[PDB]
């Protein structure tokens, strides 16, 4: 309370207000702008510039008197001129995209500015921009069940995928988050509060395909035990994933096998070693990461991240920190090669996607942030601002607002680094892929920040320099050739919508959602064709689910609508959903006649599933996600949004294996029925 304060907020990009659920503004108090202000840290031309190639980019300098300047390519050509203090000067034409760095010098002194040129538009296949009506499968990687697996759905898994999902016609494989998780506490499975979103998860390396588990001796003893192979068959013919029991068989035979493969003076080691390099630190201090992890829950299991380690192993510059790294430096290696192992099966998938010419082929998913005790938090601690949580105001849905537990990147960090983080982050997740999800890519322009321990009502919308952030993420995708789908759920400003449609963004439509006030659905070809639509997502009801009520009926028994009055319409809003979609489905012809019109005498028939995924396939987004789930007719979801222990999450497995559901007459129809939907969609 004084324009101090105010002023202050704003120069760090605190917005002063915002719409809360009853559509009215809602200012922001001076406790929460203090709070986010100390969560947050603490020249001739810019630290950093970014322009759009074939346009005019001028320079602006500062200071007194004349500079000599240079600008250098990232191909090596360098361009040369000079410049007087308080005038501007245009940078070489036709400067080629990419990242390039200019230096003035006036006597001795230098300043840098890292000068990035990026394409308007992201990267875009051929197939659309020929106008192609795609479809893909969107999984759950740890649900797929097959017959070599080991309990968990993996690599392997997702090779054999691919084969039968290119031979129906379709285009990509997508998946949930695999950013790297915790091998030390498994039981922490949440795709979204990750280690680091630059490493993946070990549990997805398919251990069948690792040579050295194969050639390793006393590899092949332990598994022809009775006890191993009974483990084995327990944890494949469970109907949830056991995370413990798949990461000790994991962790065990590869342990093995590592013994093995470290003695090899070969190719195989070279390459190894030849990665271990090219990733430089940030690999290093998560192989660190989880061998020390791996130390301290020996100790105690309760030790979930660095923040609950002794004082000594919290700073990494430590001196106890740099000798427990030279100690264990066969740990460190194992964690290493567990990242090669994972990058390189991986890759494997992504060269069988190319060898079918799937367009797509393999579609990652970015998640929103790390989690505050990770590795990625734990080796660059400035860049993340530890007193704040990334969540979401309380809105009409959600009159609390939620936390996701998650410390938001400090924008000006960001910045100050030239936007390394998240070139760096965009490099390590659009590789050996075709496409990637940002999740809530409203986070280029804004997130919420909640100070730490308080409730999300008392946060705050902290601004990130998107015009930026789209150019370089524009770039990144044009030089990976993976385009780019953002997620963009909820509420949009115009403006950004613009502007993530001008950036060539796909956009994200849940069938679910796409109806009016009157719950009037959107006509298939009324939807967006810069978009993917899918008819749920792993945080909604699958179709059975959804047409059962099942997510309304199984979350009260859970605790999460305690409010009677609130819960009956929610139901009544169902039921009026469910008539405006089937009135859809018959008048845009997914239904035949003989087909029932009246909603609430209907229970979920093959008829009716395939109906409400021809409405999509018929739409004209240009991508269509479809659930394994919806294809085997399954009711239970696979998480649920405000739960932990009180449901299984990330547990849910498929219903059939790989196997038996492409031998199925039924999934088979279905899918050749909907490959020629998309190619009927025009
Ligand atoms: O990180 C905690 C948070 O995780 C999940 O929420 C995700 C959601 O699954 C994503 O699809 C996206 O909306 O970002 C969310 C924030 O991470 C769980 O669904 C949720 O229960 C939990 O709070």
């Amino acid at each position: 309370e004084s324009k101090r304060l105010d002023n202050a907020a704003l120069a760090a990009g605190i917005s002063p207000n915002y719409i809360n659920a009853h559509g009215k503004p809602q200012s922001i108090s001076a406790e929460t702008k203090r709070r986010l202000l100390d969560a947050m840290h603490q020249t001739p031309v810019p630290n950093v510039m970014v322009y759009t190639s074939g346009k005019k980019m001028p320079m602006v300098v500062e200071g007194s008197g004349e500079y000599s300047w240079l600008l250098t390519t990232e191909e090596g050509t360098q361009y040369k001129g000079h410049v007087t203090g308080g005038k501007a000067f245009n940078l070489p034409t036709k400067l080629p995209e990419g990242y390039h760095t200019l230096t003035l010098t006036q006597d001795d002194q230098r300043a840098h500015c890292r000068v990035i040129v990026a394409p308007k538009r992201c990267y875009e296949p051929q197939a659309l921009l020929n106008k192609q009506k795609l479809w893909g499968a969107c999984v759950q990687l740890y649900t797929l069940r097959s017959e070599k697996n080991w309990g968990i759905g993996d690599f392997g898994d997702l090779k054999a995928m691919l084969v039968d999902v290119a031979k129906r016609g379709g285009s990509f494989i997508g998946l949930n988050p695999i950013h790297a998780l915790y091998p030390a506490n498994p039981e922490s499975a949440s795709p979204y509060s990750p280690s680091s979103r630059r490493w993946l998860n070990v549990i997805y390396i398919d251990v069948n395909a690792v040579e050295d588990f194969h050639l390793s001796e006393e590899a092949q003893a332990w598994w022809q035990l009775p006890t191993t192979q009974q483990t084995l068959q327990q944890a494949r013919d469970a109907d949830w994933v056991d995370y413990s029991t798949v990461t000790a068989l994991k962790m065990t035979a590869l342990r093995m096998a590592w013994k093995g493969f470290a003695q090899r003076d070969d190719e195989q080691m070279a390459a190894f070693r030849q990665f271990v390099a090219e990733q430089g630190d940030s690999l290093f201090w998560q192989a660190a990461f989880d061998a020390l992890h791996a130390q301290q829950v020996k100790e105690d299991e309760m030790r979930w991240g660095w923040p609950a380690w002794p004082e000594m192993y919290q700073n990494v510059d430590s001196p106890e920190v740099r000798q427990f790294c030279e100690e264990h430096r066969d740990d460190v290696d194992f964690y290493l090669w567990l990242q090669w192992l994972a990058y390189s099966q991986f890759a494997a998938c992504w060269e069988i996607s190319q060898g079918y010419e799937m367009p797509i082929g393999l579609y990652r998913d970015l998640a929103v942030g790390v989690a505050e005790g990770g590795a990625e938090t734990w080796c660059d601690r400035e860049l993340y601002c530890l007193k704040a949580s990334v969540g979401a105001p309380p809105d009409i849905l959600g009159p609390l607002g939620q936390n996701w537990g998650l410390p938001p990147m400090d924008p000006h960090i960001i910045t100050a680094r030239a936007y390394e983080p998240f070139i760096e982050l965009l490099r390590a997740n659009m590789q050996n892929c075709g496409a990637l999800r940002i999740d809530h890519v409203m986070s280029m322009l804004r997130l919420w920040w909640i100070p730490y321990g308080e409730t999300a009502d008392q946060g705050a919308y902290v601004h990130y320099p998107v015009d930026d952030l789209l150019s370089i993420l524009a770039l990144e995708s044009k030089r990976h050739r993976c385009m780019v789908i953002g997620e963009d759920l909820g509420t949009v400003p115009v403006e950004i919508v613009g502007k993530l449609r001008s950036s060539g963004v796909y956009s994200y439509k849940v069938l679910y959602f796409e109806n009016d006030h009157e719950k009037t659905f959107r006509a298939p070809k009324a939807y967006p064709e810069q978009s993917m639509a899918v008819a749920a997502t792993h945080d909604l009801p699958t179709l059975r689910g959804y047409w059962e009520c099942g997510d309304l009926t199984l979350g009260k028994t859970l605790g999460l609508y305690p409010d009677e009055v609130v819960l009956r319409g929610l139901y009544q809003d169902r039921e009026l959903a469910k008539q405006g979609l089937l009135d859809a489905l018959h008048k845009y012809g997914c239904l035949p006649k003989r087909a029932g019109h009246k909603a609430s005498l209907m229970s979920m028939t093959p008829t009716l599933n395939r109906g409400l995924q021809r409405y999509i396939a018929d739409s004209n987004s240009a991508l269509l996600g479809l659930q394994p789930e919806d294809w085997l007719d399954m009711a239970e979801p696979v998480n649920i949004p405000g739960t932990s222990y009180q449901y299984k999450n990330w547990r849910r497995k498929l219903s059939a294996t790989l196997e038996s559901m492409f031998a199925d007459d039924g999934v088979n129809k279905l899918l050749k029925d909907l490959d020629r939907r998309r190619r009927s969609a025009h």
